[PDB]
């Protein structure tokens, strides 16, 4: 189960640059947060998705930036409470790439 920016496996993906600006988002990610691409692209993630600040996701991204290592966690979703998700964050070519998978039926 090793989805990445190229082989997304139908999962929601977002990529952030070194200023944590949203430089890539797919449709599944947009539907999850219930936003349009124009609202998020090029914006600093904490500005347009402020619910992520101080959350597990904040810690997850910080750990990737501080160690370079991939991080994965299983948590209740911020944007869809009651949905159990597995969230992965990793560096891929200078970008910080995040994806999530609904694991509610597991
Ligand atoms: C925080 C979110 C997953 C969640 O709903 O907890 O991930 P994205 O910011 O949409 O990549």
């Amino acid at each position: 189960g090793r989805e990445n920016l190229y082989f997304q496996g139908g999962l929601g993906f977002m990529a952030l640059d070194e200023d944590l600006r949203i430089i890539y988002v797919n449709s599944g990610c947009l539907r999850h947060v219930r936003r349009s691409r124009d609202e998020l692209l090029g914006r600093v993630v904490t500005e347009v998705l402020p619910e992520t600040q101080g959350s597990y996701f904040d810690a997850l991204c910080r750990k990737v930036l501080a160690t370079g290592r991939e991080q994965q966690t299983r948590v209740d979703s911020l944007y869809s409470p009651g949905m159990t998700i597995e969230v992965t964050a990793a560096a891929d070519s200078g970008a910080l790439v995040v994806h999530f998978r609904d694991v509610t039926a597991e």
